[PDB]
């Protein structure tokens, strides 16, 4: 009712229980004007939003209807890897039932991407991807609850012939990046708010595209990021989202008008092709133009609400007991990537821990194009990056590195069993920058 936003379909638990049948299958559809043939969850792209309260059970069957074997990952759950199987292959015609609890102190914003190692980008490329919120006591204080609430799924993709472009070798190398920068599945949508003060879910979805956002006129005030709430709000100007990154942040409607949210110019290091420059940038290729995401509306006579004083106080961890160091390095040309110097090998365990232990990871990038960093099955506190200290204090689970940069991530091990970390541009992960950690 009133004007619509393309937003994906919602599907909630009830009486504790979410229970869900999610086929994976190729999808014709409508896009930016077009009709395209994507690999769709549950026939939409993106796929339906799983909304779920701390203690819930979730019970979703995935029905693989594609061509090839494929598999879930349960991107920021702290559950366990015997659900969030990174390992796990399921055949085409075959289906998996996935049940979890959701966790007693979890809140925010997660998504569901497939994990079948060589196949991730093809597969993410093509709009296999959802989101999950989990819903917090905290969304009842009035600073929250009167706020408009919407999730936008951030996500670029490129067509070919009606179907999603295939990769190519430059794109093993930078990871892909389409020339359609989509919100919610649609091109520079129009958001008609009808509250002054907005609660917007943030989501990046994407392979390889970084988005450096900025809403023309205003600051954003972020209350949340990756894994859970921030100690409290923190007002910035602009707010840059690696791929598999979230953030929930509130805008405060001053004035009425149109204002547009952008992803501003950024260089993230990618390589261009063919060597006989003159002056101007090179075969780097340089920082992205920029891109209007969607169209702001205030609405009219606009009155935000207050800011919340507080959110959620972060829980002191306990000292280390073990660092670890891991170096992230590169082959361009091969488009190869390592971790530590060696390619992912699923039978070959790369580190060992101790499950109710905290361990102080040293990630390095040691090569020249961002890499963001994810570890599954465990959330992380970052200390610092670059030796100077984190903005805020909150749960992540992927944490971007620029060339050079060295993160002091802080990881509480909880769950037993066998894992994986990698970076989460997914054609690197495909081509090599993954390993393996067991906690026993
Ligand atoms: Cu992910
Ligand atoms: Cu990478």
């Amino acid at each position: 009712q009133g004007p619509s936003f393309p937003e994906p379909k919602v599907v909630r638990s009830q009486g504790g229980l979410l229970s869900l049948k999610l086929s994976a299958t190729p999808t014709p559809l409508a896009i930016a004007g077009q009709r395209a043939t994507l690999l769709t969850y549950g026939g939409s792209f993106p796929g339906p939003t799983l909304r779920v309260r701390p203690r819930d059970t979730v019970r979703l069957t995935l029905e693989n209807r594609l061509p090839e074997p494929t598999n879930l990952h349960w991107h920021g759950l702290p559950i366990s890897p015997k659900v969030d199987d990174p390992f796990l292959e399921i055949p085409p015609g075959e289906s998996w039932t996935y049940e979890f609890t959701v966790p007693k102190e979890l809140a925010g914003t997660f998504w569901y991407h497939p994990h079948l190692h060589g196949r991730v980008a093809p597969q993410l490329f093509a709009g296999l991807l959802g989101a999950l919120v989990v819903e917090s006591s905290l969304d009842a204080i009035p600073e929250l609850r009167e706020a408009e609430e919407h999730l936008l799924v951030l996500k670029d993709l490129a067509l070919q012939g009606g179907r999603p472009a295939p990769h190519t070798p430059m794109d093993w190398m930078n990871g892909k990046e389409g020339d359609l920068v989509l919100v919610n599945g649609a091109l520079r949508p129009t958001l008609v708010a009808q509250k002054a003060t907005l609660r917007l879910r943030l989501l990046n979805a994407s392979n390889a595209r970084y988005y450096r956002l900025a809403l023309q006129d205003h600051p954003l005030y972020l209350i949340a990021a990756d894994g859970g709430f921030l100690e409290e709000p923190l007002e910035v100007s602009e707010l840059l989202l690696a791929p598999g990154e979230r953030a929930e942040v509130l805008v405060r409607l001053r004035k009425e008008g149109r204002f547009l949210l952008q992803a501003l110019p950024y260089d993230r290091g990618a390589m261009g092709m063919m060597d006989m420059g003159g002056m101007a940038h090179a075969m780097p290729q340089g920082p992205s133009r920029p891109e209007t995401l969607l169209y702001l509306i205030a609405p009219k006579n606009p009155k935000p609400l207050p800011l919340p004083k507080a959110l959620s106080p972060f829980p002191t961890l306990p000292a280390p007991v073990v660092t670890r160091r891991l170096v992230l390095t590169e082959d361009m040309m091969a488009a190869r990537f390592f971790i530590n110097g060696q390619v992912f090998d699923h039978r070959r365990v790369d580190l060992k821990g101790q499950a109710q232990t905290v361990e102080v990871w040293e990630v390095e990038n040691q090569g020249d194009m961002d890499h963001p960093f994810h570890l599954h099955v465990h959330p992380f506190q970052v200390l610092s990056v670059g030796g100077r200290p984190f903005p805020y204090r909150a749960w992540k689970d992927v944490v971007n590195l620029k060339a050079g940069e060295v993160a002091r991530l802080l990881v509480p091990l909880r769950e037993k069993g066998r894992t994986v970390f990698h970076c989460h541009i997914v054609e690197h992960e495909d081509r090599g920058m993954m390993g393996v950690l067991e906690v026993g």
